[PDB]
Formats: C-alpha cells, sequence, structure tokens
C-alpha cells in the first residue's frame, strides 16, 4: 500500500513514481496540486519524513518569492499553513509505503521505503544509471 503526492510536471516525481513501478506495485497517486493533503495529513507527513517544515518548502515557486519565506520570519505552523493554502510550496514528491515515509529529493531516496527490489535495472530519464541488473546501487 503505497502513496505518491506526485506532479507530473516534475522530472524527480516522474523518475520516483517509475521506480515505484519497478518494484511491482502500482501507488495511488494524489496530485497534491489539486488536492492537497489535509493539515493533520501534512503534520504527519513531515514527522515521519524526518525532515523540518522549512527543509519541505520548494524554492523558486511565486508563493515562496513573494511572501518573502527565503527570510527567518515564519514559524513552523505559518509555514505549514503557507503549504496548505499554496500546494506548488509543497516540494515533491512525497512517498509513503508501509515502511516509512520520505521525500524523495533525489528521487532514489525512495529505494529505501519500497518493500520488494527493483525488478531490473533501472536508468532516470536523464540517462542517469540508478540499480543495475543486479540490483546494485550504482
Ligand atoms: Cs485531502
Ligand atoms: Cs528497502
Amino acid at each position: 500500500n503505497i502513496t505518491i503526492y506526485h506532479n507530473p510536471a516534475s522530472g524527480t516525481s516522474r523518475n520516483t513514481l517509475e521506480m515505484i513501478r519497478n518494484s511491482g506495485t502500482e501507488p495511488t497517486i494524489i496530485l497534491y496540486l489539486e488536492n492537497p493533503p489535509s493539515r493533520d495529513e501534512l503534520v504527519k507527513l513531515i514527522a515521519d519524513m524526518g525532515i523540518s517544515v522549512r527543509a519541505l518548502l520548494r524554492k523558486n515557486v511565486e508563493p515562496y518569492e513573494q511572501l518573502g519565506l527565503a527570510e527567518d520570519k515564519f514559524t513552523d505552523d505559518q509555514l505549514i499553513d503557507f503549504m496548505l493554502q499554496h500546494p506548488i510550496l509543497i516540494n515533491r514528491p512525497i512517498v509513503v509505503t508501509p515502511l516509512g515515509t520520505r521525500l524523495c529529493r533525489p528521487s532514489e531516496v525512495v529505494l529505501d521505503i519500497l518493500q520488494d527490489a527493483q525488478k531490473g535495472a533501472f536508468t532516470k530519464e536523464d540517462g542517469e544509471k540508478v540499480v543495475d541488473e543486479a540490483g546494485k546501487r550504482l
């Protein structure tokens, strides 16, 4: 049982999704830009990811720029509420599996929390080899 908060316009998110599929399961796909998690769910995700709230903020997007979020003037809860009100601020992809939750940046972080091994070699879209045919992480 796997969930990915996916952005089809994200190379990182595309590579993650294909690595999930290459382990043999089709995840539930949540298009977070349109269907962001609830506040309770986002708080839980962040806790399980083991990263700070700020570390989840995506830079170089309109609300991060115009809300001045680069400056250290915001509590964690202020940032969480910005994320819910402006879901493009939530960096991507977040993946949930029975083993755990990770912000999969870079995409191959997902290999930590996938239960079943990659079924064959995996190469990212840009040709970066990630696992070879034997299953070794390059
Ligand atoms: Cs939701
Ligand atoms: Cs694993």
